[PDB]
């Protein structure tokens, strides 16, 4: 089997991407964040408590004749803004894109912090890291990928996130009309439960490459890029004006600033983020400070191949026995 999905900005900065998901009979579609990051499928639900729930659709287990209470099992889920959900579980048929999980676990929120709330167009999480990191108790449950991948034609997905534009999450194939060139392979370590690799080093424009190692994880749920301070001064020292900013909580530029591209590496292979994709707008509405889309990752404890890396990349990830990581250019 196969599903394709395309996924969609949130707004106008990418600040995440949504992509619908059809859970329980009748299906009650709706948009989840796909997150390759962490290995929770976590739905605002008609459990939520009413005051933290403004806007969202919601997921009524009783509704579906497919849904049944695991008995039990709880949740609760922390992630690296600081934000968080917790609740029970109910086992439910979900499909993505015409590919059908029966017996999926669906985490039912009870509770959801503040920044959830606030987002309006994010009905929930769908997981996608190893399931070694979901958080169900006592019984770990494992993540949609996880149960799809026997069923799959080939146990991969991509994704394939746009600029300003929707794109595609595929499951059980590679779409090569989707890159170009070829899609270079990388090995993977799942020793913390993310899809965790290595680059081969950096550019800032069109100054020389760095070769360096440089160990993060391939995080679809994670907007920005995370990198080593070195890194990251290297690249906002060529933009006149930029600085590092205590009181906005990162590297900040002027608005009228051009910005460079950046350059990662894939063992010999070389993915450019062009310099727009850094840009992330006026730190307030109007203000002429704009934030930057790469940032220091030393108050994280790992470097974040997030979105604004993601997208300038379609990316493979290989479920194989020995799991990889495939980065093409498009």
């Amino acid at each position: 089997s196969t599903g394709s999905a395309t996924t969609t900005p949130i707004d106008s900065l990418d600040d995440a991407y949504i992509t619908p998901v059809q859970i329980g009979t009748p299906a009650q579609t709706l948009n989840l964040d796909f997150d390759t990051g962490s290995s929770d499928l976590w739905v605002f639900s008609s459990e939520t408590t009413a005051s933290e729930v403004d806007g969202q659709t919601i997921y009524t287990p009783s509704k579906s004749t497919t849904a049944k209470l695991l008995s039990g099992a709880t949740w609760s889920i922390s992630y690296g803004d600081g934000s968080s959900s917790s609740g029970d579980v109910y086992t439910d048929t979900v499909s993505v894109g015409g590919l059908t999980v029966t017996g999926q676990a669906v985490e039912s929120a009870k509770k959801v912090s503040s920044s959830f709330t606030e987002d309006s167009t994010i009905d929930g999480l769908l997981g996608l890291a190893f399931s070694t990191l979901n958080t169900v108790s006592p019984t770990q449950q494992k993540t949609f990928f996880d149960n799809a991948k026997a069923s799959l034609d080939s146990p991969v997905f991509t994704a394939d996130l746009g600029y300003h534009a929707p794109g595609t999450y595929n499951f059980g194939f590679i779409d090569t009309t989707a890159y170009t060139g070829s899609i270079t392979y990388t090995a993977v370590s799942t020793k913390q439960g993310f899809w965790e690799w290595t680059s081969t080093g950096y550019a800032v424009g069109s100054g020389t490459f760095k070769s360096t190692s440089i160990d993060g994880i391939a995080d679809t749920g994670t907007t920005l890029l995370y990198l080593p301070a070195t890194v990251v001064s290297a690249y906002w020292a060529q933009v006149s004006g930029a600085k590092s900013s205590s009181s906005v909580g990162g590297y900040v530029f002027p608005c009228s600033a051009t910005l460079p591209s950046f350059t990662f590496g894939v063992g010999s292979a070389r993915i450019v983020i062009p310099g727009d994709y850094i840009d992330f707008g006026p730190i307030s509405t109007g203000s002429s400070s704009c934030f930057g889309g790469i940032q220091s990752s030393a108050g994280i404890g790992i470097n974040i191949f997030g979105d604004v890396a993601l997208k300038a990349a379609f990316v493979v990830f290989n479920g194989a026995t020995t799991p990889t990581l495939g980065f093409a250019s498009k």
